[PDB]
DNA sequence: CGCCGTGTCCCTCTCGCTGGCCTATAGGTTAGACTTTAAGTCAATAC
């Protein structure tokens, strides 16, 4: 499940490329800790093999799951609550959630949203926030790099 | 009704120098140009 040079997805940080596994023996259990690098934070995070999937680090994820994104971008006929603050509590848990679809279909809303007549500043930070995640996930997805992660999403999202 | 202990308040000189969250509504304000008017100006003239 895990080998040494994947680029595993760890969330949220996106993108986490993996350097080695460490016995770091506690409590007399040499538990192994897997250890992740991320080049957005430059932060190492160790993570227990065993548990490694309850936290939710998942692998690069396959064609399937990019034509599925392509396809909810272009779902249409969403309505949100009249409220903004349950909204923003709505999209701000579905970032959290990790789930790719959820944050991609937030970016997407927010985006078109945004687009559409301007917004504010918060979520203006968490469109940002996302759509880097977003890019940072499809530029592995596909080794398409960011640069030109950042203009597949560009030109997808005009549909 | 005295003596004692504790808490509180006021005082502690004069002069001088250098520098260190977000959204939606309703209402008031001003700026900017248009139109009017009192105001400043020039040219010729007569005594």
């Amino acid at each position: 499940i895990f080998k040494v040079g994947d680029t595993v997805v760890y969330p949220h940080h996106g993108a986490a490329l993996v350097e080695a596994i460490e016995t770091r023996t506690i409590k007399g259990e040499q538990k192994e800790y897997l250890v992740l690098k991320v080049a957005q934070g430059d932060l190492t995070v160790r993570v227990p093999a065993e548990n490694a999937e309850y936290v939710g680090v998942r692998d690069v994820v396959g064609q399937e799951g990019l034509d599925k994104v392509f396809q909810v971008l272009r779902a249409p006929h969403t309505e949100e609550p009249t409220n903004w603050s349950r909204r923003y509590k709505a999209n701000l848990e579905k970032l959290a959630s990790g789930d790719v679809n959820k944050v991609a279909e937030v970016v997407r809303d927010l985006w078109r949203r945004d687009q559409e007549r301007g917004l504010s500043a918060g979520e203006k930070r968490m469109l940002a926030k996302a759509r880097q995640i977003l890019v940072g996930e499809l530029a592995l997805a596909e080794s398409t790099d960011d640069a030109k992660a950042e203009t597949i999403l560009d030109e997808v999202l005009a549909a």
